[PDB]
């Protein structure tokens, strides 16, 4: 559902996922080692962790629909997976928005070999 | 289908898509303005162009199956989309392998705002 995750990011941050968040910091768009550089990076870390709770699902490819109710994302429930994938995506999109005031352009293309820490448990 | 694409990449280049190809140059992992930086980057532009030949499909989320006969990728044919999407991924994975020897670590995290050329037609 990378497509739906992208639509959420667009609506919430006003930024297009690529290139603003596809390789941001140590965790946005991938990465297991930190520490996270900032709040935005922590949002992505939390998203990776959320996807870890979906071993029975295919988060990157399972399509789903969502609505906006009073400015809030409302997840569908056609299947258990779609619901949980959607909630994970909803969380990250809102988190990215809330920390726009600290978005750092010098982290947009952060070289991943700068992320040295261990893989910290979620 | 990004899942299948990633598997092919690993099988062909011995590298996982992230971080080696997820944001390489002006076109790998996304991008429109060029010109492409090198052979590897041109592989990604051609891949993007290939996906543009599948407007009736969803190349990033449509799952498909494939085999490896005699070291070669053998795409399935259950649906036309699964077949055509698989041939695009097969093509880019093989191209990345063919150009492994000129992969440039300094383009792995290329800042996209450095790609200032026009958006050439495919
Ligand atoms: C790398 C392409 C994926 C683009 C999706 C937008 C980024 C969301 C960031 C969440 C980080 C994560 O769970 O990897
Ligand atoms: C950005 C997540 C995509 C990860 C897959 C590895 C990149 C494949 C390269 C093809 C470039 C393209 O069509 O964007």
């Amino acid at each position: 559902s990378v497509v739906e995750l992208g639509k959420m990011i667009i609506q919430e941050t006003g930024k297009s996922p690529f290139p603003s968040y596809t390789s941001y910091g140590c965790f946005c768009g991938g990465g297991e080692r930190g520490p996270p550089l900032d709040a935005t990076d922590r949002c992505c870390l939390a998203h990776s962790c959320c996807y870890d709770t979906l071993p029975d699902c295919s988060p990157k490819t399972d399509r789903y629909k969502y609505k906006r109710e009073n400015g809030e994302i409302i997840c569908e429930n056609s299947t258990s997976c779609k619901k949980r994938i959607c909630e994970c995506d909803k969380a990250v999109a809102v988190c990215l928005r809330k920390n726009l005031n600290t978005y750092n352009k010098k982290y947009t293309y952060y070289p991943n070999f700068w992320c040295k820490g261990d893989i910290e448990k979620c």
